[PDB]
DNA sequence: GACTGCTTAC
DNA sequence: ACACGTAAGCAGTC
């Protein structure tokens, strides 16, 4: 059995000199086992002799010294396991999930250190960890901005400060462990907790491994969340209102929603109805106009001819060439007039419910009577299950390289591919959560202002009859009452600042408040450039050199400051 | 445009 | 083989 270390790194923050200056590690069975020290050249030579598995807390950032070292002492980054070698797993959007350092083998057996990733299974920062987790933490904080030369002395301070970083990441490692989540990934964990309730065989039966070219065409039909803006409401501003967001709605979806399963059978021409092959994925090419009146619910994305992220009131001339399962389908012959459709051919797909009961009934449970960290990681057991059924089968990663500099370098490795796990579930959660939304969005029609995914934000401060006996903080696929605002401006999609009623004793309400809270929600607004947003300031053209951007130089990763402008 | 390489909102 | 998802976005290179 291989043991298991809890690691961490305290480096320096100059572009010019970017080095390690502590290293901890900490054995996860055994706390008596640790050390912390003054250098990389230490720390890494224990790594190569103490063959054993390494947990760095953001392996993103600790493997870029890692690798600057690996590259520095006569190892090369390779696939095979080569002595002197080191294989890493770095996907084609830059997450770091493994480092597997080879020294070579005694015979068969492989003489290697692997160092994985703590942040995919607890996606938390340290200090929240021990919160939530109960663990202990010490008040107070390294100083990151104090000049420390090559050789610098550790305080007894910092000393006790990484040792309970590492310790912390230890201890909420071992509670996770010992429940059995011992899967390098929360969604490895999810997947594979799913597979021991179905079972393994029944897993394969129901759920069989589609065809690369059946697996493609599957894909064309996949899409995501209803992002939506109002023109009405586009950039004005607001007065009272609210927002009402479903409990776990993908997770809903797959409670009680039609969903397919098994070998799905090709057919040319329009869907005819076959009752145990009830739901579909048609190819069409047609033209389309709005109706009066109806929410927009079409956009093309990868063409020419549209804005990928625009929800279109007509296809302006242009044959829409569309892969649409059965759901969307039928939403977009409500919502619009359809003119010369061409049907072309299709998937049908056996079908029923039920299929995820027990697995979404255990995480519920847990999500509904937890809080905090623990709440957001039974949240995401539930929502990463989907994910892992729509898994790409392109794991084309990134391979690291010295540059001349002497930075780490990327470039894009050769193509992998691995079996799809099962698309046509990914397809139809979807189109199902956006029914569902877009149902109760078209319902509140006269009060809608926007919608993302699960939520609609309403003018007025009473509860619509569409979901007045479906609201609940908690309970799965209900609306929660998320929050009444005084005030609010939505310039674009994932763009709006919110001054919500709070009460002190949580959420308040027009008639009983204390406290306006001002809430800001912008896609690539980082935390300091918020702090910056007032109503008056928050507009197209507003731009601050405030948000931290990693930048690989001589030795590992700094942040240095960039900007983000509303454009 | 494609690409690299990051973010937050779901 | 290992390795959850789409969406909307900003700031660059070539
Ligand atoms: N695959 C995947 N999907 C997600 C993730 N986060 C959100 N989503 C999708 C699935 C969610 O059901 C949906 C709406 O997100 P929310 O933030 O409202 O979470 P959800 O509604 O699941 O629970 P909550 O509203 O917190 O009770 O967006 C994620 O980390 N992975
Ligand atoms: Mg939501
Ligand atoms: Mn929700």
């Amino acid at each position: 059995p291989r043991k298991m270390y809890s690691c961490a790194f305290e480096t320096t923050t100059k572009v010019e000199d970017c080095r390690v200056w502590a290293y901890g590690y900490m054995n996860i069975e055994d706390h008596s086992e640790y050390k912390i020290g003054n250098s990389l050249d230490e720390f890494m030579a224990w790594v190569l002799k103490v063959q054993a598995d390494l947990y760095f807390h953001n392996l993103k950032f600790a493997g870029a010294f890692i690798i600057n070292w690996l590259e520095r002492n006569g190892f090369k980054w390779s696939a095979d396991g080569l002595p002197n070698t080191y294989n890493t797993i770095i996907s084609r959007m830059g997450q770091w999930y493994m480092i597997d350092i080879c020294l070579g083998y005694k015979g068969k057996r492989k003489i290697h250190t692997v160092i994985y990733d703590s942040l995919k299974k607890l996606p938390f920062p340290v200090k929240k960890i021990a919160k939530d987790f109960k663990l202990t933490v010490l008040k107070g904080d390294i100083d990151y901005h104090k000049e420390r030369p090559v050789g610098y002395k550790i305080t007894p301070e910092e000393y006790a400060y990484i040792k309970n970083d590492i310790q912390i990441i230890a201890e909420a490692l071992l509670i996770q462990f010992k429940q059995g989540l011992d899967r390098m990934t929360a969604g490895s964990d999810s997947l594979k907790g799913f597979k021991d309730i179905i079972t393994t065989k029944k897993f394969k039966k129901v759920f069989p491994t589609l065809s690369l070219g059946l697996d493609k065409e599957v894909r064309y039909a996949y899409r995501g969340g209803f992002t939506w803006l109002n023109d009405r409401f586009k950039e004005k501003e607001i007065g009272e209102g609210m927002v009402f967001d479903v409990n776990s709605l993908y997770p809903a979806q797959m409670y009680s929603r039609l969903l397919p399963y098994g070998e799905p059978i090709v057919f040319e021409g329009k869907y005819v109805w076959d009752e145990d092959y009830p739901l579909h994925i048609q190819h069409i090419r047609c033209e389309f106009e709005l109706k009066e009146g109806y929410i927009p619910t079409i956009q093309i994305k990868r063409s020419r001819f549209y804005k990928g992220n625009e929800y279109l009131k007509s296809s302006g001339g242009e044959i829409a060439d569309l892969w649409l399962s059965n759901v969307d389908l039928e939403l977009m012959k409500e919502h619009y007039d359809l003119y010369n459709v061409e049907y072309i051919s299709g998937l049908k797909f056996k079908a029923t419910t039920g299929l995820f009961k027990d697995f979404i009934d255990k995480w519920t449970y847990i999500k509904t009577t937890s809080e905090g960290a623990i709440k957001q990681l039974a949240k995401l057991m539930l929502n990463s299950l989907y994910g892992k059924f729509a898994s790409n089968p392109d794991v084309t990663g990134k391979v690291p390289y010295l540059k001349e500099n002497g930075a780490l370098g990327f470039r894009l490795g050769e193509e992998e591919t691995k079996d799809p796990v099962y698309t046509p579930m990914g397809v139809f959660i979807t189109a199902w959560a956006r029914y569902t939304t877009i149902t109760a969005a078209q319902a509140c029609y006269d009060r809608i202002i926007y919608c993302d995914t699960d939520s609609i934000h309403l003018t007025g401060t009473e509860i619509p009859d569409v979901i007045k006996d479906i609201v609940d903080p908690k309970k799965l696929g209900y609306w929660a009452h998320e929050s009444t605002f005084k005030r609010a401006k939505y310039l674009r999609q994932k763009t709006y600042i919110q001054d919500i009623y709070m009460k002190e004793v949580v959420e308040g309400s027009p008639d009983d408040y204390t406290d306006i809270k001002f809430s800001v929600k912008c896609a690539g607004m980082t935390d300091k450039i918020k702090k910056e947003v007032t109503f008056e300031n928050f507009k197209v053209g507003f731009s601050r050199k405030m948000k931290p951007k990693p930048v690989q130089v001589p030795g590992g990763v700094v942040l240095v400051d960039d900007t983000f402008t509303i454009k």
